[PDB]
């Protein structure tokens, strides 16, 4: 008999990785730590004097974008502030802390409606705004050591997702039928220029009701500058059209090839039309030009930004133009003078022109560049050149094409005035030159076509700052055209504005007056009209959310605001008769050591020490009339306890029934007397009993809430529905000990003694007794009805508990870890899930996640045939060959999709369509077939070289993962066995998966039977 | 009566700024927004073009320093891999992956120990490496959004909170006595230089035992270019002094005033005194002149780095040089030549001096400079202006002043050659120049000092890479003098590499040889002395930690690797008779859902359906006795299961003691078929006692019931077995639960095409709450009775939180699955550090290993500026702007007083008791717990914000608005919460704050008074 518990040769050699601590120190020569450390280089070399090569590269180079995993995180780690910062800091006022809140609970409907409610370019905007100077810049997380929250791929991850469902906007549901809007509505309305501008504007001039609006757009193409400039590697020209669609959706319509000039449409022509009212966001369509490059051509290799970046739009973007063009021919040291925002664009895109070197120079010093520095970062690393203080003086044009640039020093003196020293002269070679100057308005024929609004000193419209209104009381302008707004979100924002007051001006133009506070329309998708509502055991809510008996029910006044919020229903804080006031000590609640140091937003629980209401049931039942009173249609149950007595029971339940309440509820924590547990919630006698006393008191429904510290749940359970109760709550807190310092107290400490008791454990840290206690229940009495209550958090977990047979569903701790307004993000994502029930052609994601594909920092990974099992991880001379690889196909390719909306092709199922869906799956562990065995598959594209599924089978599991000495890549063996450890603690989402075994299965009995 | 569910005005008012959803979108110009913007500014304003004020700042400007809250997060990120890739991208080896795991579990001194086996200097390290292009640089979290991991601030954080402890080192306790250590060390061993090459190889070499090691170091200072040059702004001197001592603490002695010169120091000098080997570690002591600089003198304003920070040096960091050190004045615009690393603390420093503007000015691109981005980026943001493609040629004085800095410009032909055009000459001011062109051996006198040692074409000393040794034996060499190394920890590392050798040396030198693989010491302190041994049942524990019953124990094979790994003692998974034999399904063991979707690393639970062993009763019980044959000392368990008849348990029960089992452990998870206390033994005290009592007459080994959680009165079935005879009861196994379903309704895990499954066990520490409670329950009810607890056991402190709830030992599972057997060296050297500290007395403000928390932001301390505090200046928008000022306001005033400051008393601190054993600790918390009836309702509390260390989240606010009473007012233009007489400490608010001990509770001073809401009658 070989010796059993000793490693084969085999085994032992594949433990060769797993980790052993040392007993001495480790010695290895500096000598040999410095040939060694290129091999898992993953970051970029401070001694690497190139990069890879970007020509014809369009890739996403965002380095805010986020996966979903990643996405998760940071939408966990956000504090979800009060009278957030951000928000202040954003141009269009997005509610980031709900977005952002509806994002951690995987609620990215919720998410995108939230962020397209203020901002009609919700996914642009996440793509390009210059977060750092606007929203990102007061972040209070900036206050940690670990940052800011990167609230724009956050916005972009939540819209893509949305983008992804294929969901179309819709009026608000509220609005009077088409037919039934006033005349008013039907005025011609006319935008000039399809950029932000102009795209934000008639969106929410459609949100109103408005059915003529029309955009006059000059080019062949829509978007304005996202289109024509912005890089497809920064915004993806798809994002655009997405959005675009959007807005077509509530009817606004796009006309390309009309200008606004002398001869063409002009706001004569256009009032002579009968046109009502226009909006001018046309921007600043001409490049600032500057005498030295009279002259120059394309040929020749001059370019502005505006001829320049239009030409590398067309070419990488697919769709914008129908005519497939070349992509510019820039060969040789290029130059971009200027150290605008633009200007980097420039230097980037020529690079993927072709250039071999690029210098970005501008007239004065690096301190001076005013260009958001997560912009400037990305030349900087593509490895552009800098070169400060110089300023442009002449092209030297040799043979018909420029060969250098003559430049001339600049200096700054004690005043801080500029001067430029013409004695030192500068030769800089070039083959090509572009000038990023800026944009402007000079053609005449356009200024003209504007007459006659009154034009400003920077020779630009002139609007009223807050109605962007022009000197003609029928035309308003906003965007670059105005010169205020330097951002997409800010003009934007600038067409939103407008679109207010356009507003209020043609409704006066028809007698009509609008709201004194300003009411621009939210976003809205036939998700918002899925109906959430459920009716049990007779009662009927609104919505089945619900505060349960604890904190978040203090005061009466506090459900009043949860009501007002929208909450479906709502417990009153359990109260008693007067003789049985009591009186909470403190502290008495905290937080949850249930998943580590982790201190802020989402505790994965709390402890508590507190009883019941300190506030008499006078107060309660006068409260709960004046709530029934004020609310009618949210349902209001009182929470009642007494000792085991039957006239104090009835006594107080008729009283709460008299008050009004639509219902009562049993607090079955009170102590019986005699020493089956110590409370009365634990004895099926007891609990039977105190049902029936209740039972014949009272004529409205009530519900015994149980307690989970019990052996058995389920006969509690009957014992209640024998006693009368028309229903259970399941379940209360689970009785435990928080934790202690390391001197020995407690926490709670109470008094100078440090003293405390048991507490109650709640949070998410409990939804798997929660769950289980439910199911468990809704097998056992079938239809009886179950309020559950423990670690509901968000919409999708409340479905969890709605598929085990729940109801309705209860909520404290995700309450106490945030606020009311949560209820906002679990209607709009249950409304979401069950709409997307409905949905064929996406049943292949989970609730309201997408299919994971396999991706590196979120973004996807290139399907290119010479990469696929390749074995090429992402680190050291591995990631050498694959970048060379992907240029080869970036080459290769040089060498060589419309938007439907999906329909439900099926009827959205109903609360009740789903309660205890969930149960048929459910059996006891012989009915789990041990014939069907499965294995883990990773995925070595989507792998991070951890190592972690390597050593969780190591040490708790059955050594049948080989962790590559060289690439850290793992390989599960024959030898798995699908315990299924690994894929749990896999960092990477959907790397590992589970994969039915092909082979036969034979379990390890170590020494064979007799 | 009043509207009663109604909020009144003055609350109402107060809930002004609470969070509430909107009806319709915002309507905001964009004017309007420009102008706000500014207010809630909280990072650099791009459109800025100075700098504040920093003339004489030299506080800590390093980005990634670390505070505790924010070291726990990092540390539990990191997803501590295997074979690490930092790692190996560390010079010095540091096991990151093991020091980072103990950081997390808040073992600070084991995370300290770690770095120090292998980096003497591992607080200095932790705070200059450029991690960038070091350990970093290969983290596998850089394949992630979020990112690499902060490896140098973990490691400065446990590096500092080390320090604090004020803890000696000491020689390897397993080293024979000074006077029975063989002649051979007491050689007389020399080290030129106390730069951190000779600092670590001194140190290793003490540790190998040697008695006779002396530094002679040049200068009046002690600690190379860490002291010289590196700014007090990046590494604090007593950073330096800290680690010194530590040497100290081995024998090693330092003598100043001597220098390695053809005059007096030389190694014939040295040989002729009897010193058997040296090490050279005097770096590269002198600046790289040029000729273009002859003549300039410091009056007319041009230095060198040598020159320039030695002085800023000398005049910021007290305790280097006794002397009183003026600080340099320099006004006007600085020039800094050289794009190095270094020109870059020049630049920096500069502008600490008075600099109005400085200039760095190098002959090439910006992409071929060479510093660590890290580095660039500090000069960067303080505004430093860049100049390139520009090599210096002249250098004009006037006055007797400089004034002025000819340069030409560079280029590169497309041959990649670098071209210098005669022709373009260019004038730039400046009113001081500092050239950093590096630093060189020149001084002959030095050079022959170390003859006969042959020199490379380098000019520099030649050593066998591997060996560290020059032409001559007894005579070797490290750091920078070398030139290979290019950071603090490559030179630590020289000195390391080269310790082992000169120990082969000296050795061989007395005829005595050494093993053949390496063995350099570990670090150790007095805290590795400490007992952690216990006896429970007759049973003795080398230490308290233990494999559980379960996944960790699968197989014999691995409980042996445990047991090599150091592990206290180990259950066997749970096995019965042939005819029980069982057969597991899959997917059976899942992640836990009950800390939201954080995935990787640290998961707060697992969920599994996996039944008994699948390996034979014969499999077990011969792997007993092997187990048994080869780890006398480790206490192996078996774990057996049979139906409720006592023939069986019986049989089972006395084949696992036949096996040699020091004891057994009994799974009362078997169902009792018997109609209607649930379905399984466990949940009957009536059939829990009588398994007992058949187990009892059976063997006569200890053995005990392990109770399950899932009862109505846990203490009723463990009292039940204490009176069937068992000798203590396990407490507890999972808790049932069901771990979730997807939008579809299946469930997970999902076994089969039909997706079903059952009722399955929770574990990990989201059940730890439970597992206490029926600890100290239990320990109550059966004083005395053994208790071996088992539920969220994952780090040493929670381990003596089971202690001192009355459990004697600790079993293990789900935090081996989230690791794996290693976590035991943390556990120990944890809970040794644990014990140790509770004998310091100047250390009880402490809880644990942490530190009391001081107001900090960012994890840097608050200044105490009189002109600072109760002003209410939030860190953001103008506020920030008037807390820089006042800031730069007093460093000036601190400068008008050139008070000298005293030197360091860096002195132990010894135990004033002795240290407490685990028996003398366990349920010594059990005092404190008592029924509800026993607390005081009259000894209130409130919340008291600490405005300093507050970052405005509002959190605080939100919680007591809708989950409290309504008692914060949130100020609508600091952002600065404020608790209000309203406030009945319930507690939530301090248990939502981000930041620890930002919000703490303290005694009411106003009386209390319920809130009835009416009165009563
Ligand atoms: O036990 C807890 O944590 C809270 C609580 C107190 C109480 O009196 N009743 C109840 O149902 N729950
Ligand atoms: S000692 Fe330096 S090179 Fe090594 S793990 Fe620490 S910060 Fe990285």
């Amino acid at each position: 008999a070989p010796v059993l518990s000793k490693d084969v040769a085999d085994i032992e050699s594949i433990l060769a990785l797993n980790p052993r601590t040392q007993s001495h120190a480790a010695l290895h020569s500096t000598l040999a730590k410095k040939l060694d450390k290129k091999h898992w280089k993953r970051n970029p070399d401070k001694n690497c004097f190139h990069c890879e090569k970007l020509e014809n590269n369009f890739d996403d180079i965002k380095h805010t974008t986020l996966g979903e995993r990643g996405a998760l995180r940071e939408a966990m780690r956000c504090l979800k502030c009060a009278d957030a910062p951000c928000q202040k800091s954003c141009p269009t006022h997005l509610d980031i802390k709900s977005f952002i809140t509806s994002i951690s609970n995987k609620n990215y409907y919720g998410a995108a409606k939230m962020i397209f409610s203020d901002n009609p370019l919700g996914l642009t905007c996440g793509m390009v705004c210059p977060t750092s100077d606007l929203c990102v810049g007061g972040c209070n997380l900036y206050a940690t050591e670990e940052g800011s929250i990167n609230i724009g791929g956050l916005q972009q991850f939540a819209s893509e997702v949305f983008k992804a469902m294929n969901i179309p906007q819709i009026r608000n549901p509220c609005l009077p039928s088409q037919e039934k809007m006033p005349e008013a509505y039907s005025a011609k309305i006319a935008l000039l220029g399809a950029g932000p501008a102009s795209i934000s504007c008639a969106s929410f001039l459609a949100r109103l009701g408005y059915s003529d609006i029309t955009i006059f757009e000059k080019q062949e193409y829509v978007g304005g500058l996202s289109t024509s400039e912005i890089p497809q590697f920064r915004l993806p020209y798809d994002v655009v059209n997405f959005e675009i669609e959007l807005m077509k959706d509530l009817g606004v319509k796009i006309i390309c090839g009309k200008s606004l000039s002398e001869n063409e449409i002009t706001l004569n022509t256009l009032k002579e039309e009968g046109y009502k009212a226009a909006f001018i966001g046309i921007g600043l369509p001409e490049p600032k030009t500057d005498d030295i490059f009279q002259g120059l051509t394309q040929d020749q290799g001059f370019y502005t930004s505006k001829d320049f970046l239009p030409l590398v739009a067309k070419s990488s973007k697919a769709g914008m133009c129908a005519c497939h063009s070349p992509l510019p021919s820039i060969r040789g040291a290029v130059i971009v003078l200027g150290a605008g925002d633009t200007a980097f664009d420039c230097a980037t895109s020529a690079l993927r022109c072709g250039a071999r070197r690029v210098f970005l120079v501008f007239r004065k010093g690096f301190v001076n560049i005013r260009a958001v520095p997560e912009e400037v970062e990305l030349a900087k690393e593509e490895k552009c050149e800098f070169l400060p203080f110089l300023s442009p003086r002449k092209v030297i044009v040799k043979g018909g094409r420029i060969v250098a640039v003559q430049f001339v020093r600049t200096e700054q003196d004690e005043t801080g005035k500029w001067n430029e020293d013409e004695d030192q002269i500068v030769h800089l070679k070039a083959d090509v030159v572009i000038s990023a100057f800026g944009s402007v308005l000079r053609d005449p024929k356009v200024k003209e076509a504007l007459s006659p609004i009154k034009f400003n000193r920077w020779d630009l419209p002139e609007v009223d700052p807050e109605t962007m209104q022009t000197s003609e009381p029928w035309v308003f302008a906003g965007g670059d055209i105005v010169g205020m707004a330097n951002t997409t979100v800010e003009s934007v924002n600038d067409g939103k504005q407008a679109s207010w007051y356009i507003h209020k001006y043609i409704q006066a133009q028809y007698g009509a007056s609008v709201s004194a506070k300003p009411e621009l329309p939210l976003f809205y998708t036939p998700v918002d009209l899925v109906d959430i509502s459920v009716e049990m055991a007779g009662l009927k809510f609104i919505n089945p959310f619900g505060l349960a008996s604890a904190a978040p029910t203090t005061s009466s006044s506090m459900i009043r605001r949860a009501f007002e919020a929208g909450w479906g229903f709502a417990l009153t804080k359990t109260f008693s008769l007067d003789k049985d006031i009591v009186t909470n000590v403190s502290p008495r609640i905290v937080r949850g050591t249930t998943s580590g140091p982790m201190y802020g937003p989402g505790q994965s629980s709390f402890l508590n020490i507190e009883l019941i209401s300190e506030k008499t049931a006078a107060y309660w039942c006068q409260s709960v009339t004046e709530l029934k009173a004020d609310f009618p249609d949210n349902i209001v149950i009182a929470s009642i306890m007494c000792s085991y007595n039957k006239n104090d029971w009835m006594e107080l339940s008729r009283k709460a029934e008299a008050s009004g309440a639509d219902a009562l509820e049993l607090n079955l924590s009170c102590p019986h007397g005699m020493g089956m547990g110590l409370a009365c919630g634990q004895d099926p006698e007891l609990v039977r009993n105190i049902c029936r006393w209740v039972r014949q008191a009272v004529q409205i429904p009530f519900f015994a809430k149980l307690t989970p510290n019990v052996t058995d749940i389920v006969s509690i359970a009957r014992a209640a529905k024998e006693g009368g109760a028309d229903g259970v709550t399941a379940t209360n807190t689970v009785s435990g000990l928080m934790g202690l310092k390391a001197d020995g107290t407690p926490w709670p400490a109470v008094g100078a003694g440090k003293r405390t008791t048991y507490g109650g454990v709640s949070g998410t840290a409990i939804r798997p007794i929660a769950l289980r206690a439910v199911t468990t229940i809704a097998r056992a009495l079938p239809g009886f009805p179950i309020l559950a209550t423990g670690g509901i958090d968000s919409a999708e977990s409340g479905l969890q508990f709605l598929h085990s047979g729940a109801s309705v569903l209860q909520v404290c701790s995700a309450v106490q870890n945030q606020d009311f307004t949560v209820i906002q993000d679990y209607c709009t994502g249950l409304k979401a899930l069950l709409y997307l029930k409905s949905i064929e052609e996406l049943q292949g994601w989970d609730g309201q996640s997408p299919g994971t594909e396999s991706h590196q920092k979120g973004k996807p990974v290139p399907r290119i045939a010479e990469l696929m099992g390749k074995k090429l991880p992402n680190f050291g001379p591995y990631l050498e060959q694959r970048k060379k690889i992907i240029a080869e196909e970036k080459m290769r390719l040089k060498e060589q999709l419309e938007r439907k909306p999906f329909i439900p092709k099926k009827p959205i199922p109903a609360i009740k369509d789903v309660i205890g869906k969930a149960l048929q799956y459910l059996g006891t562990f012989g009915e789990l077939s041990n014939i069907e065995q499965v294995v883990a598959v990773i995925d070595e594209e989507m792998c991070i070289n951890c190592g972690k599924c390597y050593m969780t089978c190591n040490d708790s599991g059955y050594q049948a993962i080989q962790f590559d000495p060289e690439t850290h890549l793992p390989t599960v063996t024959d030898t798995c066995t699908g315990c299924t450890l690994c894929l749990s603690v896999c960092p990477i989402i959907d790397c590992i998966r589970m994969v039915s075994r092909t082979t036969p299965y034979e379990p390890k009995r170590g020494l064979p039977l007799a």
